[PDB]
């Protein structure tokens, strides 16, 4: 029950089922990222979830997700579908579980996907923004001894250019992620302007932490799936990041592939 | 005890015990408020809240407070007498149960009203000033799936405007809920000057978003009740909060009355 | 089991074992402050925090530190080597036990030291900064009723004044508390830079929060072990945090010494 012990155990059950000893890459689908998983390449091995150590909270029953073994270019890489979030109200150990489990089967690069508003003026619904930094605004930490890790470049500047190879319209941005569930106030979206982030959503900040922790670069990206509250007025809600998710899905597949590639 | 669950059969009781369907206005008295309420109107029932599913927090025995039914216009006003604030140690819900509650039995409109520091230069102890907007500075939400709610509009502005028809003198501003119970230093009103607030207070912003998720449209009141720390020197405490509630009371039971009456 | 029952009880083992009734002053060594206690004087008892009531989370064994008695000047002063932080988990009640018990035992003056990132342009490692005032941006306190407390001048300006007759040199600065124990991204840092805080760090602002509730003065002392994630470039680390610490530890000895002998 350290989440360091099962994530070495969850890692011998993926190399078992998957024949493969290391995973050099991981990716963490955001919301409304799942449609993207058919772009990303063809599974040779789908695990549920549920059926890997420490990956399920204790409590509350409800199908978990799934973990796919996928060949993107000369890499082996572990997708996420279906994720758990602070909102939940689950200890952070399931928030970045996947991560650390996704380390200790060999990844060591971490793809964080997510679901954004965009608070800066240049950004439109369906864009990709790669994160080149993060503010926590959740007064919290995936870390619990004194495990002390720098966060100076925890978005790896290499992986940055690297990504803009694939994408050369690749705009980059800071990223504040808070608890949620509910959407911010036109006020918050004004300070959170104040406090230098470009985008904000309800995820990754713990993951981003956990990956560093652990050894691990991390490429960061957000989907714009629409404008921050009182930017321009249209109302926020979760069909509408699920469908703007899914407008973008091969956009996004492709890139990650290309991106992934790349590596 | 899903809260939705105790919410629904608390509506039960409250129309059982006051004979009255649907309850279409509720008020959330503020700390130092409870003056208030014989200048709101003569209550036709008066509910024990211990008497009411959900409302307290299964441990730490100590006298809750009352659920009023008043008639006041052309409404029948469900006022809550006695809450429980997050700096309590209990769970959210308790916090924002009344609301929930109310809601069940039938309040479309939430006025909810606290006692708050004032940060911006024009702000007099005593002065009444309706919420535009909050700052949630927590890092907690009552909210508790994935429930995503739209804050845009949280305080309603034709309430708003409703409101100043009553008492042209209302100013508005920017509301931050802060934890608490301890109040905050001269550098964190310093720090919530550029963050964009008004008004400093450790209530309202759970029950504005639990409003708001269960479809009510929401009056936010403060009474100014201090300046904020650091602000002209003068000390705070909780007795000069009470005292200047009660020097308000029948100024402020006089405007929600006049303000519901216009609704 | 009220804290405030095992800080009675702590201060009574306290007489008992020192032979002294009233300790006037306390001191909470910070991060890597720890080989100052040679410098601060030759301690006449030595308490382990283990046979204290009070000091220890129920749970997760391990070594606490010490808690010594030192004559200072004409000061008994409590030392407290070891402490407990925020970020290991236990509740809030073990951070601040010693200032509640050192109080309990006379302590009307509370020596909090820190290690500290350094915010400003003019601060060098190794420099010891007094804390002015404080950001908590934790979204927590010590305190759990109503229990309101005033936090105009929670560092005292006077024992500001007199820590600067024993060092002319001794800049001041705002330190902001964070939640911890991952070190911050350069994009925070920017962000706490508009916040207005000078100094960062991982402690300190519950232990002054529950010394002003329980009516004790306090003296804040940063030593700045760093300067923030991002200013310079160079890595964070514990190591050499520690490190600074150590090295720094004569000189910061030496200097709470001559300000206790003043007080
Ligand atoms: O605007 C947002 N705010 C918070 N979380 C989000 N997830 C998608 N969009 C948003
Ligand atoms: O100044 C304040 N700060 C926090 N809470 C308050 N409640 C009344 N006044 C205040
Ligand atoms: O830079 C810092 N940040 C947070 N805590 C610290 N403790 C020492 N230095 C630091």
């Amino acid at each position: 029950p350290d989440p360091d012990e099962l994530a070495r155990r969850a890692a011998q059950v993926i190399a078992d089922r998957t024949g493969i000893g290391e995973h050099d890459v991981a990716v963490v689908l955001g919301s409304g990222w799942l449609p993207a998983v058919a772009a990303l390449g063809s599974p040779t091995t789908v695990l549920p979830q549920a059926e890997l150590p420490g990956f399920v909270p204790p409590t509350a029953a409800g199908h978990a997700g799934e973990l796919l073994s996928v060949p993107i270019g000369a890499h082996r890489v572990l997708v996420l579908a279906g994720r758990i979030h602070a909102y939940e109200g689950h200890d952070l150990r399931y928030v970045v579980h996947p991560v650390r489990a996704a380390r200790a089967a060999g990844a060591q690069i971490m793809v964080l996907t997510n679901a954004a508003g965009g608070l800066r003026a240049d950004l439109q619904v369906g864009q990709p923004v790669l994160i080149s930094d993060h503010l926590n605004l959740t007064a919290r930490s995936p870390l619990v001894g004194g495990e002390f890790v720098d966060l100076t470049d925890a978005y790896s500047p290499r992986l940055r250019e690297l990504a803009r190879q694939s994408d050369p319209q690749l705009a980059e941005g800071v990223y504040a992620g808070l608890p949620g569930p509910h959407y911010e106030t036109p006020a918050e979206i004004r300070m959170l302007q104040t406090l230098g982030a470009d985008l904000v959503g309800m995820s990754t900040v713990h993951e981003t932490i956990a990956a560093r922790a652990a050894g691990a670069e991390v490429l960061g990206v957000s989907l714009v799936t629409n404008l921050a509250a009182g930017i321009t007025g249209e109302p926020l809600s979760h069909a509408e990041v699920l469908a703007a998710g899914a407008a973008s899905a091969t956009r996004m597949g492709a890139l990650l592939a290309d991106v992934i590639a790349r590596f």
